[PDB]
């Protein structure tokens, strides 16, 4: 099974998946003096007043908190993307030290944390059919610092300790993802990929330029959770970023000046 230690790693993953080595993959590095500003990009429309979180699961990799997407309760629309993209689940990438963990970095500066906001495109139906599209999905991305708390993080923090293993879920509801936003909804935007298997190239990536700030307390509780299952050799779940990829034939696109 693929994972994100030295025999499992990023590094193997195109063995399995050889659509690793592709044209636009993801993440990247963000050289935000070659990013393009473009005036005709729209501001994002973010609307999550009827987001209905249903559960927490740790799946091996990351954390995630899953929404329902039967209908048009917490969708994306606006910025670079046509149509409209429903919310099925957040998570995060993390580091072991505060100096790595995010996936994107921005002139190559790391971010202790990554959190990734993850929708479909409603135009086809399921989340398994818009993973064989090019614009099937929208990623919004948001750095992590650490520093001050991050209040609406909080809910998330304090559950984690009964989804330690893997394959551990629990309920999760009424978590309004509004709290985990910047101020600001400034971005850069690029055609890539999912960052885990099956590294389908589907996202229209969206990276917020403000991060937020959580407290090392917040960040040391992700670092306490375990990429093992139960009963198995504890190994931290910690360092879950794929690298940067090669940015290839694409351009990155910047909404502010
Ligand atoms: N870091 S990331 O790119 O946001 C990866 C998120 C993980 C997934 B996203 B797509 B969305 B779909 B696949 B990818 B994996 B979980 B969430 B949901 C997924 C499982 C199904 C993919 S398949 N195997 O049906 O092609
Ligand atoms: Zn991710």
């Amino acid at each position: 099974h693929w994972g994100y230690g030295k025999h499992n790693g990023p590094e193997h993953w195109h063995k399995d998946f050889p659509i690793a080595k592709g044209e636009r993959q993801s993440p990247v590095d963000i050289d935000t003096h070659t990013a393009k500003y473009d005036p005709s990009l729209k501001p994002l429309s973010v609307s999550y007043d009827q987001a209905t979180s249903l559960r927490i699961l740790n799946n091996g990799h990351s954390f995630q908190v899953t929404f329902d997407d039967s209908q048009d309760k917490a969708v994306l629309k606006g910025g670079p993307l046509d149509g409209t993209y429903r919310l099925l689940q957040f998570h995060f990438h993390w580091g072991s030290l505060d100096g790595q963990g995010s996936e994107h970095t921005v002139d190559k500066k790391k971010y202790a944390a990554e959190l990734h906001l993850v929708h479909w495109n409603t135009k086809y139906g399921d989340v398994g059919k818009a993973v064989q599209q090019p614009d099937g999905l929208a990623v919004l991305g948001i750095f992590l610092k650490v520093g001050s708390a991050k209040p609406g993080l909080q809910k998330v923090v304090d559950v984690l300790d009964s989804i330690k293993t893997e394959g551990k879920s629990a309920d999760f509801t009424n978590f309004d993802p509004r709290g985990l936003l910047p101020e600001s909804l400034d971005y850069w935007t690029y055609p890539g990929s999912l960052t885990t298997p099956p590294l389908a190239e589907c996202v229209t990536w969206i990276v917020l330029k403000e991060p937020i700030s959580v407290s090392s307390e917040q960040v040391l509780k992700f670092r306490k959770l375990n990429f093992n299952g139960e009963g198995e050799p504890e190994e931290l779940m910690v360092d879950n970023w794929r690298p940067a990829q090669p940015l290839k034939n694409r351009q990155i696109k910047a909404s502010f000046k």
